[PDB]
This record gives structure tokens, sequence and C-alpha cells, in this order.
């Protein structure tokens, strides 16, 4: 998504992703790993719960 954003704007890059490719809400634990802070692209996908996405690679 972003590069730092954990200043609620972190829900928009997070709900690119989060349908499978992430989660869907109602799951929480999610923006959790973001704003443990210096919120994040690419650990963006290692937040919303992602697997595959750009994360690896």
């Amino acid at each position: 998504g972003p590069e730092t954003l954990c200043g609620a704007e972190l829900v928009d890059a997070l709900q690119f992703v989060c349908g499978d490719r992430g989660f869907y809400f109602n799951k929480p634990g999610i923006v959790d790993e973001c704003c443990f802070r210096s919120c994040d692209l690419r650990r963006l996908e290692m937040y919303c719960a992602p697997l595959k996405p750009a994360k690896s690679a």
C-alpha cells in the first residue's frame, strides 16, 4: 500500500488487498500489526493478514 500510514489511512491501503489475499472485516488482529507502528507497505502485505501478494518479492 503506502510506506508509513498508522494515522487511520492505513485502512484504505489495507482494503486494496483484503479478500483471502488478506482478511475480510469480522476477522480482527490485523490493523494491530500496522499500529505496532512504523506501519507499512509490503509488510502491508503481512498486516492485513496476507500470504502471497508482493511481500514475497
